[PDB]
């Protein structure tokens, strides 16, 4: 219900966002035909709906996201942003954007680095998210596959305990989640129903394509007052279950027993690690959606038009939108911008999409300054 949002947009565009997920749809100025208004929606689909894409070497890297309705005319691309859990720079991944024509059926839109002049999207692949320029709306998911020993995904580790405890029985739920805000939001919602609370801030863990399992154990339990109810000294989560994705709230449950209700404080060391890989320690101690244009955008229309007019013109020594794209690290496949009526306009849309996250207006001015462009353009873009 609240994993979907909707809005009405015109040619001035705007932004649709599902709060706490990393998922948003940026509808730029001029994507919607002048004098028209579109009712659009944006939804995250069930974690389990991509299960067929999660097997052996293949993994789902992002939530599956639907934007629509389909069948509306767009004049310029829109930007669909999704978070991902890949470590991108490192070991070899084959990245792919996939689309779902109808329920239970996926096909590739593109495999990254196989782009052609006909590819109807551009995946701007960032460290922790993808900003996907789309020529059309629909259902999309970002996937990655690898046999490389070097390929890494990012996890976040979140531990929950019951807020109310009346028994001698006590339990800790140690979740091993994909590192996206969406994944955390989902588990927080699950635990609200289960009556759990987050005992510590989540912690990162890198998980390697090494075929090694996750191992989880408790240590330094106050034996005088507490005991573990499990025979095994540790628990494991199978490598493929961690690797593949599309699994709702992966966790192990640890079960403890207090001697009496006088014991109202629990302490222990929780270790979560990949065999032959990384590990984390928790030192535990418990007690018993819609913006509209042009205000949705960081660059005023007047300044955007000035930049686009300056940079759209082909430059003999390479000093045009191509160099701006290179400077902003948006140059993995320049020909997607080249076929647009304003290559600069689409680059700026991508920059806008980035600014919802980590950057600053100075990344744009810095780039323009290094390009030797008008100091008036730099003046206009500085922050």
């Amino acid at each position: 219900p609240g994993s979907s949002v909707s809005g009405t947009f015109g040619c001035l565009g705007g932004r649709l966002t599902i709060p706490g997920t990393g998922v948003s749809l940026l509808v730029p100025n001029g994507a919607i035909p002048q004098g028209k208004f579109y009712d659009l929606y944006l939804r995250i689909n069930k974690t389990e709906s991509t299960l067929p894409l999660s097997e052996g070497s293949q993994t789902v890297l992002s939530p599956s996201v639907t934007c629509g309705p389909t069948g509306l005319l767009l004049c310029r691309p829109v930007v669909l942003t999704v978070p991902h859990c890949a470590e991108v720079i490192a070991g070899d991944w084959i990245f792919q954007l996939k689309t779902q024509a109808h329920q239970g059926h996926w096909e590739e839109v593109v495999t990254l680095d196989e782009e052609t002049l006909n590819t109807p999207c551009y995946c701007q692949l960032e460290a922790k998210s993808c900003h996907i320029l789309l020529d059309q709306l629909g259902t999309y998911v970002f996937t990655g596959e690898s046999y490389s020993r070097s390929a890494v995904k990012r996890l976040q580790l979140a531990i929950f305990a019951p807020a109310l405890c009346t028994s001698l029985e006590y339990s800790l739920r140690v979740y091993c989640l994909e590192d996206t805000p969406a994944a955390l939001k989902e588990v927080l919602e699950l635990e609200r129903t289960l009556g759990g609370y987050l005992v510590e801030e989540p912690k990162p863990l890198l998980f390697k394509d090494s075929y090694h399992n996750l191992r989880l154990s408790l240590h330094d339990i106050p034996h005088a007052h507490w005991r573990s109810k499990l025979l095994a000294k540790y628990q494991e989560i199978p490598f493929y279950h961690v690797w593949n994705g599309s699994q709702k709230a992966l966790h192990c449950t640890f079960t403890l027993e207090r001697h009496s209700l006088a014991s109202t404080e629990f302490t222990c060391k929780v270790c979560v690690r990949q065999v032959e890989g990384e590990g984390q320690i928790f030192q535990l101690h418990t007690t018993l959606t819609t913006q509209l244009g042009p205000y949705a955008f960081k660059i005023p229309l007047s300044i955007r038009q000035k930049i686009c007019n300056s940079l759209d013109a082909p430059n003999s020594r390479g000093n045009d939108w191509r160099l701006l794209a290179q400077k902003l690290s948006m140059d993995r496949y320049l020909n997607y911008f080249a076929t647009k009526a304003s290559p600069t306009g689409v680059i700026l849309d991508l920059w806008e999409a980035r600014q919802q996250d980590d950057g600053d207006l100075n990344s744009l001015a810095s780039a323009l300054e290094e390009m030797g462009k008008s100091e008036m353009l730099v003046a206009m873009t500085t922050d």
